[PDB]
């Protein structure tokens, strides 16, 4: 069983590496790193609910949208964490690039990110992006509310 | 070398488990799980900058404040991830409890969390909490801005 777990982890790590370094037009084929029923998306949003992209087909459509609205995006400072589960990885990184959201001024978006990658039979079954939405608000020119700190220790 | 790394990982995991299940008055001694120069705090805030608590002494003072403003806090649904670094762990969990911030109505705070734990010589050198601040806004009655989705694929 260890042989099977070790083999899975080494292969899966390569897929995480490839995913995190896919840029430009290659993003339009990255849905092929997912299972047919794979899920990706953003788990930290203004609503408090994830926005999940369900299925390899919808993931490929989302990649077209993402390439338009984040046309020059790069992940940076990438740290890949294997876990005791050979099919579960975490990634800490930063990311930056233009943000071109419908109805908002063109902006520059920078943030810190955590990504979760869960695998099934050599491909990504679930990818989840976690960030601070306040920084995406800022990139869009949306006012960020401020918790009053006057009564808090400083 | 492997024997030392295995031993470190097994000990550090016990510390993560202890940290995540420390409640009530025991929180006032949890700073003793840190190195003398250990750091803890919140990496996801409305300002976009972490709010770090630096040093075991200041972590103990922060615990007094936290016990007042989060008096019944519980971490739930705890998943501890070991990594290839025996001194680096990640935790995915939820959390819930009253929030009693100065000058805000008493509220009920629920959120999803990721925690990073980095260890040095058997104690926590760096703890970092990551969450979606929009849910803390909601718990405090602060209006959360809404990204307009009309132009986005749905
Ligand atoms: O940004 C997204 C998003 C949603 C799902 C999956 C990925 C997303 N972005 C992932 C961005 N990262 C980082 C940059 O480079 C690419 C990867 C949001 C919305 C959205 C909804 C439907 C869509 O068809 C497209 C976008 S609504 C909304 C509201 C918020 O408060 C915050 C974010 C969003
Ligand atoms: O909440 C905190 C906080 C700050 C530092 C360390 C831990 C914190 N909370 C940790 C909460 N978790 C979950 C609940 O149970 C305990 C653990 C925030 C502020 C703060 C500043 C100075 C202080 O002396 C005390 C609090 S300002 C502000 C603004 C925001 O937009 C969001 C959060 C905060």
């Amino acid at each position: 069983e260890n042989r099977a777990q070790v083999a899975a982890r080494q292969h899966n790590r390569k897929i995480v590496e490839q995913y995190m370094h896919t840029r430009g037009e290659a993003r339009l084929k990255r849905h092929l790193l997912f299972t047919e029923d794979g899920v990706g998306g953003l788990w930290t949003t203004d609503s408090g609910q994830p926005i999940a992209i369900r299925g390899r087909e919808k993931l490929g459509e989302h990649a077209v949208w993402s390439l338009q609205c984040f046309p020059d995006w790069v992940w940076t400072d990438i740290q890949i964490f294997e876990t005791q589960d050979p099919n579960w990885f975490w990634v800490e990184c930063r990311g930056e690039g233009a943000i071109v959201f419908p109805g908002y001024p063109r902006g520059q978006y920078r943030n810190h990110f955590l990504h979760s990658f869960r695998f099934e039979n050599g491909l990504i079954k679930e990818q989840r992006e976690f960030m601070n939405p306040c920084e995406q608000f800022r990139s869009l020119g949306i006012e960020v509310p401020e918790v009053r700190r006057d009564g808090l220790p400083s």
